[PDB]
């Protein structure tokens, strides 16, 4: 029996505005700060501790992790910041709210995108300000691996290598691991962990700033999972 | 080639403000300390500095100072190495005691020996003291016999330098832009080694809280010069204040 803890970042400014964010590096709102501190308090009171954390390169997830670390008195543990835990890339939808998206692309195409595991939204132009190529976060990432858009299938494909490379060996080694990330990168892990179908994973809701605990057997197969609080 | 190395002592801590020996006790920043650290980050950002990696201690006053700097510079994603080897000098049984009350009790000379004798440590913690480091998860990978119950600066130098030799110096040599966010005595220890300062002279080195301290090093990592970032007159005032304590 191992335990692995997952948590989605607290409310971001763009969550509050119901805007597609993706790789845009927006910060937490004060509510998102509170959710993160509350999650830290919950893990602490329920007797959790961690040896290492994995997070993305996006500050909304990183700041969530900082609050959890702060509240648990774990500010000293090693942290890995991986672009592979970034939120799904939403291409040209990044920055649009629901009304704006419906207006530009029409309801039917939005419905197809919302439902389709393997159809990506319109891509960023490679020269768009929002493209990742000039960003110092991705300086060592092979250029061809950087997305200008992603369907959820793409997101899953680039999240999952972190499982065999890093998370599973750490868990098997007896490390107490925390993963502080984003709705869709957490979906990718959960998709693999619980063997969820392409069709069902699309609808899985994960709330901001609530610790999600997986209990795993010797083979890293889930026994059960639950949210704290 | 010239390399730039940035050092910073933690922002004002609660026990700096209360005038208490701290050592390895894991106290936090005051609001002033938070402001110093944010200002430090703003200054570094405005002066066009960036970092590939930061080294810090396992103590939250230094780590939170680093976090403010990372926050202000938009560098929250960069690699950070947290090492007990950058901890403040271990203050032994003095840890938690008021400096004035201690001087009243044991005399000024005796406290000054404990504070600044290069090679004579403060009285040791008893190993069964709750303040001893043995059950602390921060030190669980440190062999028991290497964990101090007290340190003089000389001891602090011996435990700081292997991190410089094995990790930090190679990273500077490789052209990485390094920030070290640490503590008064662990920074004095490293600087003692970098500037080749004598045992008697290192005594007077006074590093202000929360001020970026830039070293320019040549190809062999020998300092060309160092200087502090920010309001130079305010920094001189802060230096006078540290020296008086
Ligand atoms: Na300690």
């Amino acid at each position: 029996m191992y335990k692995l803890v997952l948590i989605r970042h607290g409310e971001s400014t763009w969550n509050k505005e119901n805007r597609f964010t993706g790789w845009v590096d927006v910060d937490l709102t004060e509510q998102g700060n509170r959710e993160a501190r509350q999650a830290g308090q919950l893990l602490k009171e329920a007797g959790y501790t961690f040896d290492i954390a994995y997070t993305s390169v996006l500050k909304r997830a990183i700041r969530t992790l900082w609050h959890v670390q702060d509240q648990m008195d774990l500010m000293y543990v090693p942290v890995v910041h991986s672009w592979r835990l970034n939120e799904r890339h939403y291409g040209a939808l990044s920055g649009l709210n629901k009304a704006e998206t419906a207006a530009k692309y029409g309801d039917e195409q939005v419905l197809v995108w919302r439902r389709s595991y393997d159809t990506p939204p319109p891509a960023l132009e490679p020269g768009d300000e929002r493209a990742p190529y000039a960003d110092p976060r991705y300086a060592k990432v092979p250029r061809e691996q950087l997305p200008l858009t992603e369907c959820l299938k793409d997101t899953v494909a680039r999240v999952l290598p972190l499982w065999n490379e890093s998370i599973a060996p750490a868990v098997k080694a007896g490390k107490q691991v925390l993963i502080a990330a984003h709705g869709n990168s957490l979906r990718a892990l959960i998709k693999y962990l619980d063997g969820i179908s392409d069709a069902d994973i699309v609808g899985l809701n994960i709330p901001n700033g609530v610790p999600l605990v997986y209990e795993l057997d010797e083979s890293l197969t889930p026994i059960r999972h639950y949210y704290l609080g």
